[PDB]
């Protein structure tokens, strides 16, 4: 397992744009478009991201290099994030994986409420973490993910995934 994998099979692949569990059209392996309900002004986010006009459709390769974009994207947002940076630097490697996980599905801003829940990651109180996670409209939105993710945090383990 790496992150990669991990991503992966939480987010699926698709090589048509769909929407994602909030309704936003998407593609790949979970690239956002857009959260305009225009699907022409997602087919234009399309043709930008890929560099060719696409109509909606594009190909395995082209569905992967936009996911490697995406995870380094997540990266180097964490580690220019003066919050979120030494939480991530404290963390075993496993558990940033958990760490990009989320910043891959919500981005910085959708984080900013875990204050709480960074601290006692930094503090390595992982049960109480754990617990704290889960009081969160990402897990109430999507449980069963969200339960990997927390599981990941929780015990620096694979096991949620194997
Ligand atoms: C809980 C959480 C989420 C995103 C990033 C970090 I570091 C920690
Ligand atoms: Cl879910």
């Amino acid at each position: 397992m790496n992150i990669f994998e991990m991503l992966r099979i939480d987010e699926g692949l698709r090589l048509k744009i769909y929407k994602d569990t909030e309704g936003y059209y998407t593609i790949g392996i979970g690239h956002l478009l857009t959260k305009s309900p225009s699907l022409n002004a997602a087919k234009s986010e399309l043709d930008k991201a890929i560099g060719r006009n696409c109509n909606g459709v594009i190909t395995k390769d082209e569905a992967e290099k936009l996911f490697n974009q995406d995870v380094d994207a997540a990266v180097r947002g964490i580690l220019r994030n003066a919050k979120l940076k030494p939480v991530y630097d404290s963390l075993d490697a496993v558990r940033r994986c958990a760490a990009i996980n989320m910043v891959f599905q919500m981005g910085e801003t959708g984080v900013a409420g875990f204050t709480n829940s960074l601290r006692m990651l930094q503090q390595k109180r992982w049960d109480e973490a754990a617990v704290n996670l889960a009081k969160s409209r990402w897990y109430n939105q999507t449980p069963n993910r969200a339960k990997r993710v927390i599981t990941t945090f929780r015990t620096g383990t694979w096991d949620a995934y194997k």
